[PDB]
C-alpha cells in the first residue's frame, strides 16, 4: 500500500501546508478494501491526533442521508416525488406548497428559497412553519436551482412526516444502523465526545456548529472517516443492505437535471468521469452555491452509475469535508478536515487521488 | 396439527404479502416430528408451486455445512483450531498468514478480512492465492469480528487441503451423504433443476447465484426445506449419525466469544433462550454484518447446547434464508424463500413460530 500512500501524502500534505488545516482524515475505498490516511491534530490545543475515528462535522454532506431517507420513505409507499408538499403537512394546505412538489424541493427548484434561513428563524417549530406559510417565491417552480438548505430541509422533514415519525428519531434508530453505521450522529453522545475534533475557523478560534432551523435535516451530521466510507461502501454496492434500504440508495442515485457539466441527483451531484480537474471545480465553484441557474430537464430520470463521479462538498464554520466515488470503476474517497478550506482545494486534493487509483 | 398449521399461517402470510415474496418454505422439527408448510411459487414464470422438495439457494446458510467440514478434519486429526494458516497451504508461507490462525477464519477475527472477495478476483486458483499472498491487516488477529466470505472461504479451502482433497469432492461424497442428506447440491445436478426455484432481486427480476471465488464455501448450497431441516435434525441429535461425524457436528456446537448477545461458533451463532424479539433482530442486524466489533474472547470454548438459539442467516441476489434450532427444547426451524428479503422479517417469522412451541 506505499503506492497508494505516496499518492495520498503528496496530493494531502501540500493542500493541508498552504491552508494550515490542523488535521485531516482520508478514507480511500480501492479494489473493494479501505485505506486510511490520518493527518494532524484533532484538537491543537491538546494535541490528540486524527484517527479514522475521529468525528468531524460534514456539514452539506449531510444532504446524501437526508435524501437516503426520503427514498426509504419512497420504497415504503409513504411519499412519491411529484405530490404536493402540503400533502404531507396540513399546516402547510392553502400556502404556495400547495403547487410546489417534493421533487422541487429535493433539487433546489421550489423558486428561490434561499441559501439560508433568515436569521430571525430560530430552531423552533411553529417559526419554521410559519416561514413556509408565508414564503413568496422569486419563480416559477421547477425552473431555478438555487441551492438552499430550507429546500431540501423541508423535503427531509416532509419524509419524516410521511413516516409518521421525527426527522432526528428516523436518522438514529433506522438509516443509520440499516446503513452499517455506528459512529454517525445528529448529536454526538456524550460516550463518543473525545473523539470530536475541534473546528478552526476563519481566524483560527475553535469552533463547533451550533442549533439552527432544520440543521439535521441540511448540515448536521457527525461521523468518522471510517463511517463515512462505510457509507460510501453502501453507495457503492447497495446490495450490502437489506431491500428496501439498497433501493433507498438507489433512489438518491437518479439525475433529474443538468446545470453545466453537473446532473442533479437526491442530494448527490454527478458528472461525466473523467472530466478535467477545472470542470470539477467549476461545478463545485461559489457560484454554483450562491447564484441560481436555469436548469435544462431530463426527458426521463437518468439512473447515476458507470463511468459517472458523484460527489457532495460540506462546511460549517470550523470544518470542510468532500466525499466522491466512481460507481463503475468501485473507487470511493473520503476528504474530512477541521478547517473550512475552499471548495477547490478538496476537489484537488480528491482529483490528484482519484486520477492515480 | 392444525395448531401448527393456525401458528405457520399467520407467522409468514402477513411477512410474504409484506415483501412481495413470491414462494417460500417452511420445514419445523417439533418433539422429532417434521412438519412442512409449503407457500407460493418456486417460479412466477411457469407457476410451479413450491413443495418441501423445492430447491433454494441458502446463501451464507452454506458457512454451518463448510464448518461440518472442517469439524470432521478436526476429528480426524487432519488439522487444529489453533494451527496457522500457512500451515495448510504453504503457498501462503510468508505472509500475514504466518500469524494468523484457522480459529481466527472461521469466526471472522483473522483482522479485516472484506464482506466479499473485491470484484476484480475472479474463480481462479492464482488469484485467489494473490489476493491472500497481497493481504494487509486492518486490525491485530483475534481483536476485531468482521463477518467476511474470505475469512471463512479460506477455512473452509484448508479444511480441505488437510484432508488432501477438493472442498467440493469432500462435501459432495463425504459430507452431504454422511448427514443422511440427497437434496443437498454445490452444484445442482441436471436429474434436479426441475426442481431449482427461481430467485426474485431487488427489481423483481428472475435471478440465481453465479460463480464467484471460494463460493462453495462462504455460499453455494442449494437444498430443499425437507433436507435442511434433516441437517437441523442431525444438529439437533449428533449421536444419529456415524461417531466422527457425531464429532464433527459437536465441533460447530462450541462458542469462542461473545459480541453483544451473540456467542459466534463455526458457522453457527448462538443466543440464550428466551430472548427478545429485538435483541434477536439486533444480532442478526446490518450493523451485525458490516460494523468491526471488539470481541469478548471466552476463557474456555462454551459447549452451545441447553437453553440455546443457535442460527443462521443466508442471502443471494434472489434468495433469502434463515435456519434455528433450540438443543434444550428439541425444537428445529428452516426457512426458505426465493425473495432476498430483510433478515428481520425473517427472524419476525421465526420467532413467532418459535415462541408458539
Ligand atoms: C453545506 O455545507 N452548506 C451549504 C452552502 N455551501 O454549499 S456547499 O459548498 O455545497 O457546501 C453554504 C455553507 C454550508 C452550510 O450551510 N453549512 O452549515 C453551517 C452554517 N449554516
Ligand atoms: C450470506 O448469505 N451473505 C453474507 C452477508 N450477509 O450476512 S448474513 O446476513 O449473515 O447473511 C452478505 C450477503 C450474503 C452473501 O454474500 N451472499 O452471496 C452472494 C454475494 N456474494
Ligand atoms: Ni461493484
Ligand atoms: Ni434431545
Amino acid at each position: 500500500m506505499d503506492r497508494l500512500k505516496a499518492l495520498v501524502d503528496a496530493a494531502v500534505q501540500p493542500v493541508m501546508k498552504a491552508n494550515d488545516i490542523p488535521g485531516l482524515a482520508v478514507a480511500i475505498s480501492l479494489k473493494g478494501e479501505p485505506h486510511y490516511f490520518s493527518y494532524g491534530l484533532a484538537s491543537k490545543e491538546d494535541g490528540r491526533r486524527v484517527t479514522p475515528e475521529t468525528l468531524f462535522e460534514i456539514g452539506s454532506v449531510s444532504k446524501t442521508f437526508t435524501a437516503t431517507l426520503a427514498g426509504y420513505a419512497l420504497t415504503q409507499d409513504k411519499m412519491r416525488l411529484d405530490d404536493r408538499a402540503s400533502q404531507h403537512w396540513p399546516a402547510l394546505q392553502g400556502s404556495r406548497f400547495d403547487g410546489i412538489s417534493l421533487l422541487d424541493l429535493a433539487t433546489y427548484t421550489a423558486g428561490g428559497l434561499p441559501l439560508q434561513f433568515p436569521d430571525s428563524v430560530q430552531k423552533d417549530q411553529a417559526q419554521i412553519r410559519d416561514y413556509y406559510r408565508q414564503w413568496q417565491p422569486t419563480y416559477a417552480p421547477g425552473s431555478q436551482r438555487l441551492y438552499s438548505n430550507p429546500s431540501i430541509g423541508l423535503f427531509g422533514y416532509l419524509a419524516a412526516r410521511s413516516l409518521g415519525q421525527p426527522f432526528e428519531r428516523l436518522m438514529e434508530q433506522q438509516v443509520f444502523p440499516a446503513l452499517g453505521l455506528e459512529q454517525t450522529h445528529l448529536d454526538v453522545p456524550e460516550a463518543a465526545l473525545a473523539q470530536y475534533a475541534q473546528g478552526y475557523g476563519k481566524d483560527d478560534r475553535p469552533l463547533r456548529v451550533g442549533p439552527g432551523p432544520l440543521d439535521a435535516e441540511g448540515y448536521g451530521v457527525k461521523t468518522s472517516a471510517a463511517d463515512l466510507l462505510r457509507f460510501v461502501d453502501a453507495n457503492l454496492h447497495p446490495e450490502r443492505l437489506d431491500r428496501p434500504w439498497a433501493q433507498a440508495l438507489d433512489a438518491t442515485h437518479r439525475g433529474y437535471y443538468k446545470v453545466g457539466d453537473m446532473t442533479q441527483g437526491l442530494g448527490w451531484e454527478a458528472y461525466d468521469w473523467p472530466i478535467s480537474l477545472k470542470r470539477l471545480q467549476a461545478g463545485n465553484s461559489t457560484p454554483m452555491a450562491l447564484q441560481p441557474h436555469r436548469i435544462a430537464r431530463l426527458p426521463a430520470p437518468q439512473a447515476l452509475e458507470g463511468q459517472r463521479l458523484l460527489n457532495k462538498t460540506g462546511s460549517t464554520n470550523g470544518f470542510g469535508a468532500y466525499v466522491a466515488f466512481v460507481p463503475g470503476r468501485d473507487l470511493g474517497l473520503v476528504i474530512l478536515a477541521n478547517r473550512n478550506y475552499p471548495n477547490a482545494e478538496r476537489v484537488k486534493i480528491a482529483y490528484a487521488i482519484l486520477s492515480g487509483l
